[PDB]
């Protein structure tokens, strides 16, 4: 009865009878706690419908022991799982029941398989679907859709074996007149060899969106004649504007600080035909801290009296605002400015991925379809080396790792904001976005594992794991926006202000009924 449902490949690893779950909203409820290789399940027939708590082990970052027998209090002895999904779960065990240690140990083992030399559930998950999500994204075909390779832009195979840049995809689009040996020189000037490459091209103006990492200028004004020519080549392809725009996602202070560490930005002297703009979007450590502050004000209980000022102090929505405002500036420079833009950050993987993809969503209605959005994720995030496994910490017990940051979560939040402002512009619904966020942590699928395309290939995820798109695409009805259709040629111009943006209740505050 209180036994959990099981996915093909899932197994019960431990079970504790008469454990009390301390629900923050309804109160204590005694039932059975079960741990599988995929989830934590709690069910009690001591209510009606039975009470059911079902969470993927992947959302657990920590597990803490609460009390000892040296605790006389009612439900003072037990466990608490701190979760990535904007909650914490607290259970109470009876010392004489001798279940706490066992549950604690099995949780530490199965929620953090990587740390315990076990596989992530995605490799054990053996269900089969009608569609194969791994066949969804085809680089060459996406470029074709964009009218890519052409006269101005060619496809180079120089990174066919990730020699040029190992955090980059295999195929890269660069200016038709720039030879590979030259790409190699630009690569030594750009951080981690993440040179400027095409993300999107306007079908009418030929203004483009390129992306890259910061130029290694350093404390002395080191210049790269080839990088300068490369950017000039980017500009010479767009026959319109007599200038290019470089959007550095960082606040100026951080760009200057990077220069001090060896990196930097494109100066007015070195890049004569480029205008650089700082977008004031802070780093991963700042975003991690903003979410931490938000979780503490939304979960368990909100203090309504100071909601607005408490929300303000998190600076969550301010970050969302700066990210959307930056994407907006990029889209507008390309669309109404007919100007090409180069987008970067320090590393070019985090903020840069947020910026290109959001601008792209505004500009191209294709990315607003369910399949096109899946392509966008596979393209700008996965193939371009947003370090997913490190930013999420899949199956790793090191909860304090400073590499963990809600970068993709912020992106999805921004997508949801547009979805609110344009209720008929997207083919997918909110449920689709929340589902993506749940599986970002679940590790049921192989879609968000590994930190680069090269890694996913070496680990052969297409053949060893199931794609999230396989699940989603073979089951559309749930993720389709019924209002969709009344748009999708035109550019989206969301408004980025503290008065037009909201806190995504459906996601951050979904645990209270
Ligand atoms: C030096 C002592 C203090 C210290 O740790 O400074 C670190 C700074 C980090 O600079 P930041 O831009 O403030 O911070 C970086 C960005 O958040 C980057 O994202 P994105 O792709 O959006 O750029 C993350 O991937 C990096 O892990 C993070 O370090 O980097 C540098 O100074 C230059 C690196 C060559």
């Amino acid at each position: 009865m209180e036994e959990p449902p099981l996915l093909p490949g899932e197994n019960i690893k431990d079970m504790a009878k008469d454990v009390t779950y301390i629900c923050p909203f309804t109160g204590a409820v005694r039932g059975t706690l079960t741990v599988t290789n995929y989830r934590l399940y709690f069910k009690s027939m001591e209510r009606d419908p039975p009470f059911v708590l079902d969470a993927s082990l992947g959302v657990i970052n920590r597990v803490e022991k609460i009390g000892g027998a040296s605790s006389r209090g009612e439900n003072s002895y037990g466990l608490e799982t701190v979760c990535k999904d904007i909650r914490n779960l607290r259970f109470a065990h009876k010392p004489e029941g001798r279940t706490r240690r066992s549950i604690f140990e099995n949780l530490m083992k199965y929620a953090f398989p990587v740390s315990n030399n076990l596989p992530l559930f995605a490799f054990e998950y053996k269900e089969v679907f009608p569609e194969n999500g791994w066949k969804l994204y085809d680089p060459l075909l996406e470029y074709r859709r964009q009218g890519i390779p052409n006269e101005s832009w060619r496809i180079t195979k120089i990174n066919e074996r990730y020699e040029l840049c190992d955090t980059y995809p295999a195929l890269l689009v660069v200016p038709a007149n720039i030879p590979d040996e030259e790409l190699k020189r630009v690569a030594s000037f750009r951080s981690r060899g993440r040179i400027p490459v095409l993300s999107w091209i306007h079908p009418e103006s030929q203004a483009t969106i390129t992306r890259c990492s910061q130029p290694m200028v350093g404390v002395s004004g080191k210049r790269s004649k080839e990088d300068e020519k490369y950017l000039q080549a980017i500009m010479d392809s767009n026959a319109q504007s007599h200038k290019i725009f470089i959007f550095d996602a960082r606040p100026s202070v951080n760009a200057v600080a990077n220069k001090a560490k060896g990196g930097g930005y494109e100066s007015e002297d070195a890049y004569q035909n480029a205008e650089l703009v700082f977008l004031d979007i802070h780093n991963i450590h700042v975003m991690r801290e903003s979410l931490r502050k938000l979780k503490e004000i939304v979960y368990p209980n909100i203090e309504e009296t100071h909601w607005l000022s408490n929300l303000e102090s998190t600076h969550w929505l301010e970050h969302i605002k700066l990210i959307l405002a930056g994407a907006l500036r990029i889209a507008d420079k390309v669309e109404s400015g007919k100007t090409s833009v180069v987008v970067h950050s320090s590393d070019g993987w985090d903020r840069t991925a947020q910026l290109t993809s959001l601008a792209m969503l505004m500009l191209d209605g294709y990315y607003r379809t369910i399949r096109g959005f899946e392509v966008l994720v596979e393209k700008e995030w996965l193939s371009f080396g947003h370090r997913f496994q490190l930013r999420v910490g899949h199956g790793d017990k090191n909860h304090a790792d400073a590499d963990r940051s809600p970068v993709f979560l912020q992106f999805i939040d921004c997508v949801w904001q547009m979805t609110r402002q344009f209720p008929t512009a997207f083919e997918f619904n909110e449920y689709f976005l929340i589902t993506i966020l749940d599986h970002l942590y679940s590790c049921l699928f192989g879609t968000f594992l590994c930190n680069s395309e090269q890694q996913r290939g070496k680990e052969n995820l297409p053949k060893r794991t199931v794609s999230l798109w396989s699940y989603i695409n073979s089951q559309l009805e749930d993720f389709t926006n019924p209002l969709y259709g009344s748009y999708s040629n035109h550019v989206l111009y969301p408004v980025a202000s503290m008065r037009h943006l909201e806190l995504w209740v459906g996601y951050y505050i979904r645990w209270n009924p």
